[PDB]
């Protein structure tokens, strides 16, 4: 069993998405984190192929979980009596973009161009793979600081990818668009670009630009950082008051400011090493 197949090793965090635990599988050593979730906290509930009842967070996970690094991988599952336990890869040495930030402060323009590129990419196969993340943001990114490589986590608050309204939201409110605020309805693509233009703003200035629901329905954006004129019109269109005011992810990575970007492994030279 689950017990006997895993190592369980120090608690690495919890909150509104669960219990998650540092791990090696038993087999070949392979670093791991265990994903504990209780049933009783599991609202939305969906079908793998065969049609097992599982939370979605396992459907959207298996749906996306293949050969690009840029997502998590789940590599199991496991139901207990009140719980579901995930067995995720585990990147090491490891740090997520939100204690990065926290201790390095903001970053410089090369670093976060390379970073957002990189979310850019993940978040584009989450969508191919019919996934849409819905909490998008620095906590839920992780650093593989030995390849310069970042990992999306947390599909908790996600949903399958639709072309029609969404009325419902569980996700972090300050990365929330003015739309869902004013009105609780969004379209996913040009809700994932607002979110992406708060996290983009994050690394070039260590903070996020709205705290109050006033602000993000002003949508006024003040840089408290020095940052060039390219990066600032990137930010303000990602930031479009308009959901069809946004950029397209095309228009995201055609950019001037998105141009030369640095590969995975130059960024960790240059970077994180
Ligand atoms: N947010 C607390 C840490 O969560 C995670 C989740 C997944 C992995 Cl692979 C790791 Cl290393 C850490």
């Amino acid at each position: 069993p689950l017990e006997s197949q895993y190592q369980v090793g120090p608690l690495l965090g919890s909150g509104g998405f669960g219990s998650v635990y540092s791990g090696i599988r038993v087999s070949d050593n392979l670093p791991v984190a265990i994903k504990h979730v209780e049933k009783d906290r599991i609202s939305d509930w969906g079908e793998l192929p065969n049609g097992t009842r599982v939370p979605m967070e396992v459907v959207l996970l298996k749906k996306v979980s293949s050969g690009f690094s840029g997502v998590i991988r789940l590599l199991d599952w496991f139901e207990r009596p009140d719980s579901f336990v995930l067995i995720l890869e585990r990147p090491e040495p490891v740090q997520d973009l939100f204690d990065f930030i926290t201790e390095r402060g903001a970053l410089q323009e090369e670093l976060a161009r390379s970073f957002f590129w990189q979310v850019l990419e993940a978040v584009r196969h989450c969508h191919n793979c019919g996934v849409l993340h819905r909490d998008i943001k620095d906590e839920n990114i992780l650093i593989d600081l030995n390849r310069g490589e970042l990992k999306l986590i947390d599909f908790g608050s996600g949903a399958l990818l639709k072309d029609t309204v969404y009325t419902d939201f569980d996700g972090t409110r300050v990365y929330s668009p003015p739309e869902w605020i004013r009105y609780h309805r969004y379209h996913g693509r040009s809700a994932a670009v607002w979110s992406l233009g708060i996290l983009l703003y994050d690394m070039v200035c260590g903070d996020i630009p709205f705290e109050h629901d006033e602000e993000i329905i002003r949508g006024q954006v003040f840089f408290r950082q020095r940052v060039s004129s390219e990066c600032q019109h990137l930010i303000r269109w990602c930031l479009a008051l308009r959901p069809s005011d946004r950029p397209t992810f095309e228009e995201i990575q055609n950019h001037p400011w998105m141009q030369d970007v640095l590969l995975p492994q130059e960024t960790a030279e240059i970077h994180l090493h």
